[PDB]
């Protein structure tokens, strides 16, 4: 049976057919110690996709091969007993179980200390069990039959919670994601594999770059793999050039990575330094007024960079102030400059986050219960989007259960769902917004809220939220009244970003509204409660729909001249034909 | 034939090939006495998994083969049967019954007084009767078919209380963890099993401390078995190393174990003694001022130690005073010293209460309570952290019924649950906190608050809480205003902490603030309404904001001279990079 | 739909206010049983006749009430959901929709309780136009309890027609009675 249903990895490994494993020496040492145990001799690797599971198993073979194992294990050998033997080559219920018994008996015979391994224990047990190895295997545990289990933590948890027995037969070994630098070392170990595979030379800077990029381009997959994937892709691109050479940091790899989604200048040019020294000036141009809010945000974001602030915590803010103040524009513009995607952010509508708090909760419905979008609202999105702003809209209405989770992620951001998996997105800036202190911004005590008044704003916060929450937010930020002092030019800022996307620039407007329509829109648009929100609405109707009404006359060649044709707003701005 | 899927334990015992069992002589005698009974003669050990429930049964087998068994039972043999017997061979509805009935009949039919046993009794009755090999037995109890086996107290209640008939068929026998010395004797008994299996010699003292370590280290694990985990794992450690001699006193064990939580040396040190002696002296370096509070703690701790306090319970304090005075800081720092880990603290929100509190406190329950984490907030943390500090946040806000619930910590360390399980605290020091007397501390009568102020505080305490509650407290401790003298050191603590917690050693700072920058920090970071708390935020706002940004701007490559320069707080940092 | 007359001033005010781009939501403040409905029917015809400021040229009138909060409701919070559902549908593109509420007494929620009422200040200055109506006996209490209502709505003083106005109405509706009854 073994010749059909299992692979003698140790012997293959002895011959070659192995990738030298590095950065997992402790996992191997742990595995060896477990296998050596008089009792409870079975280890299990628990990690995530891209972590190094198969390598850990091969690393064990390397120690076996060199007999760099305790006396007990010097006769040990590894066999891959999974997937193909279970379902890919199977047709009916029981095919696996009978084959399994078959190999266990071949294995049980004393053909050296056979140590088996499972690449995916989810394939065993699964759903309904039916003794899919799970009862027979431990039933025969006296006959050596040592085995190394393995799984993602997500499944480990689900499998364990359904069972709880193998959990106490198998020693847990958690396998951590390696540092980017460790990832690079892995890439270096595999450098010649890629060079041979593709026939291209790889520069050391290329390896460094790929690992760094992996952190920055494949947010849902762990670093060894994410980096190795890009390197193989990049090398293949170079091989194509070779076939019609070498692998280089930005010339091949960065662009290859960029080309997986777009990107062409981002990540490559993103040295961060000048965004702070000059990148901050951009938010204050995209968002107008509230310069200190911008600075506060910029500062804290930057503090999370380089782990200067303890890296366990992402920047985190509480945005208090007027609606229509730009508090979310800032969140988006930050995502824009910081990540190059204003819509990468995840919006959390907290006004709906009442007693339901299930699929509607970041953590999701406790796994296994009806309503199986288990973290579909936010966790799953975060797996794909850990490099963006998470924002809580009217967080003051969020159910305490949600607020609790926020606290859990607010610091020590090991974001973990009810699925049993961790996202750990310490790079996700989180913004909570609130109208809680609005009663004090409404005091009008400076368009820029002055001392005491801002303290009353913070006061309201102290009264509503638990101190622990408040003690972990990196800053409370106030979205100061925009006033004429801002909107007199915001209107231009808005009209300009519209121009730039108005007709994809095939045709464009001048729209010189002088002072007259600029003030018309600003004065009738801007609200001291709703801020610029109604202003934007006026632009859509006063200008964009109006311009459309004129273009439908089919009389334009290009540009757009202005003549503001003079109850509230009876003028309607009106630009001339 | 019953042998098809089950084991003759007595015969195994006749052949040896089974660890000898010691330290449970009374349990097995009790078991035997029960078995010898005319009526209601079945036993069932009750405890925790890993407790030795099997070993106790095995000890009985030894008694049979040694004829220490009464003559009515000398004609008996023990036979195990479970899980594989139940499910490996069960494919269709009714297979359970057929497999059991088959066995039961073979036994019933003259062939030896076999005492059948189930080590996982809750499997009988499945998840809710429907004769999941359940009714079957009472019906067959008329054939004697004597049964032993075991249950945890949790599953016991979960199943047995529902079964009812069990209670009139079995005479349950409770079991419990042995002492450490007894465990060591067990370890000595098993010592050669490892010395032979691993080849690793075990120092006598190694066995001794392994058991000690099991309690000092392996939170929720059973002393029985866990102590062996330490022995076997430690031996495996040595075995791997020697082939790449022995297990030494505490050294190899402790490093092998301690590494699982860290704190290596702290665990590998003096058995409290010196820590207890220089508790306050050393604590004063992390907790500044409040010497009396520190002394109070040191004393209670010392009393919880060495059995000086009544061993039936944990020590506790009521920490009264202003937030920011260090009530929690102290509690965390002592969690630090006590458990070598400040994160051990269990934080409890006392204000989140109503008369419907239930799962909200410990594991209390109501109809509809089910949801798995039915109050693990307090109890699972204690389960997982039995060597810890638990703290009540503004205990004055606790509902009186909850203050009563807290009685389970205040005395009588036994802790109940509506899940049918207990926690039973011991080395779980509890701190209750409150601002109940804040208006008296605000008298500011010295940096060492005068007694009449304290009397006002104690008055309020007595007025507010039931005397019964208060009486159980080891000490009620009142915190002083910290003032300049305390923050004079607190700042330095935090400054050092920040670089030490700066990932590793990435920049190093001189932190040479001199009195002036320390005063700056005090001026804008210490407040009588938040005490020293704002110092943290201020340091973030000044030191991290200004220096981190310069680092991030690549202005600060390495090192850093640190101070301030003379609206407000323009003085923040103002340093060359 | 019956013709309405004697309300041209009340209707014109309603139209001017709806046309108004800031405090654009009118409310028929006054004596109950005076044809407040008729004013709305008036508006419903002003649109179509389009004898309105061109602001309302793209507009449409609907009467959103009762079914809106109760008939389509099953449990707590449905007032917000049913209203929100509609508001989303009409927030953009599909004409300059104006809703009429028979009673503003259904606004300010069931003791506010975010019962559609939350959508009110949210939409009060978010297009989503609405015409209210009220009995003065409580109107005064609506504005004292709400505050925002007075700040967000334009009261229109409305009252019963004189006898002469009434007979004009009756004559206008004369054929409606004659036709129905024969
Ligand atoms: N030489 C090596 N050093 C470290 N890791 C390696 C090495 N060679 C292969 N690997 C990794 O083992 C991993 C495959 O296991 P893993 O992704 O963790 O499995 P799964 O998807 O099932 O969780 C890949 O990332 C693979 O590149
Ligand atoms: N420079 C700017 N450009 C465009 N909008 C700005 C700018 N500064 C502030 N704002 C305004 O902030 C408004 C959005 O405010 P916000 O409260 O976050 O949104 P919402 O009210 O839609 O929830 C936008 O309409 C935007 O015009
Ligand atoms: N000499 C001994 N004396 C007491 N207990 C022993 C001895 N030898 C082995 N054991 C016990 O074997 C037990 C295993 O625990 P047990 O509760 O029976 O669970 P399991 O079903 O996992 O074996 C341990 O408690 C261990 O102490
Ligand atoms: N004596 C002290 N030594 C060091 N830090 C202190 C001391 N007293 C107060 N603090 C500060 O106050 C904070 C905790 O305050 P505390 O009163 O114990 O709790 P809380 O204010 O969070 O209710 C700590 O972060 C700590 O920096
Ligand atoms: N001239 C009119 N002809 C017909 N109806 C009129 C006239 N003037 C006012 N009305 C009516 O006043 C009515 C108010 O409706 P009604 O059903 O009586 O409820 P309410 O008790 O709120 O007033 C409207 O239907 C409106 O048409």
């Amino acid at each position: 049976y073994l010749s059909k249903y299992a692979i003698d990895m140790t012997e293959q490994a002895r011959q070659g057919k192995l990738d030298p494993v590095i950065g997992r020496e402790e996992e191997i040492r742990s595995t060896i110690r477990v296998l050596a145990r008089r009792i409870k001799s079975n280890p299990c690797l628990i990690g995530e996709p891209g972590i190094g599971k198969t390598a850990i198993i091969e690393g064990v073979a390397q120690r076996i091969i060199d007999d760099d194992v305790p006396t007990i294990l010097q006769g040990a050998k590894l066999f891959s007993l999974d997937l193909a033997a279970l379902t890919a080559g199977a047709k009916y219920k029981g095919d696996f179980e009978e084959r399994f018994k078959g190999v266990l008996k071949e294995i049980e015979e004393s053909k050296t200390l056979i140590v088996l391994f499972i690449d995916e224990i989810h394939m065993l047990m699964g759903n309904g069990k039916d003794d899919a190895a799970n009862i027979l295997k431990p039933a025969l545990s006296r006959g050596q039959l040592k085995v190394i289990g393995a799984t993602t933590n997500n499944e480990y948890r689900s499998i364990v919670e359904k069972d709880g027995a193998f959990e106490r037969r198998f020693q847990k070994i958690e396998v951590a994601e390696p540092s980017v630098r460790q990832t690079v070392a892995i890439l270096r170990g595999l450098q010649p594999k890629y060079e041979i595979h593709h026939g291209v030379r790889i520069l050391d800077s290329a390896l460094v770059t790929a690992a760094q990029l992996a952190k920055r381009y494949l947010p849902y997959r762990r670093l060894p793999d994410s980096a190795l994937d890009l390197v193989d892709i990049s090398c293949a691109g170079v091989a194509v050039a070779r076939d019609s050479q070498n692998v280089v940091d930005s010339d091949t790899i960065s662009e290859t990575a960029a080309r997986l989604t777009g990107i062409p200048v981002k990540k490559l040019s993103e040295s961060e330094n000048e965004k702070l020294i000059h990148m901050e000036r951009d938010l204050s141009s995209e968002v107008v007024g509230q310069m200190d809010a911008i600075k506060a945000v910029s500062n804290a974001v930057r503090l999370s960079r380089s782990g200067l602030a303890n890296p366990r915590q992402p920047a985190s803010f509480l945005f208090l102030g007027l609606s229509g103040s730009g508090k979310t524009e800032l969140a988006k513009k930050v995502a824009g400059f910081l990540f190059n995607d204003e819509d990468m952010m995840i919006r959390v509508d907290c006004s709906e986050l009442s007693e339901k708090y299930a699929v509607s909760k970041l953590l999701g419905t406790t796994a296994g219960y009806v309503g199986y979008d288990e973290g579909g609202f936010l966790t799953n999105q975060l797996q794909y989007k850990p490099y963006s702003v998470l924002l809580f809209d009217e967080v003051e209405k969020a159910h305490p259960d949600v607020l609790t989770v926020m606290l859990q992620m607010l610091d020590d951001g090991r974001i973990t769902s009810g699925q049993g998996k961790t996202i750990d997105c310490s790079n996700c800036i989180v913004i909570m917004t609130s109208n809680l202190g609005a009663e004090f911004i409404n005091s009008q005590q400076g368009s820029k809220i002055q001392e005491s008044t801002k303290n009353l704003v913070m006061g309201a916060v102290r009264q509503h939220f638990r101190p622990e929450f408040l003690n972990r937010i990196s800053s409370i930020v106030i979205f100061n009244k925009l006033s004429r002092k801002a909107i007199h030019k915001i209107v231009d800022i808005r009209l300009k970003e519209i121009e730039e996307r108005f007709e994809q620039n095939d045709k464009h407007y001048k729209l010189n509204l002088t002072q007259e329509a600029k003030d018309f829109l600003a004065k009738y648009g801007y609200s001291d409660d709703m801020g610029a929100r109604p202003l934007n609405r006026l632009i859509q109707n006063e200008i964009l729909n109006k311009l459309a009404l004129r273009i439908l006359k089919n009389e334009i060649k290009d540009k757009e001249t202005v003549n503001v044709v003079l109850e509230a707003e009876e003028c309607l701005e009106v630009l001339p034909n």
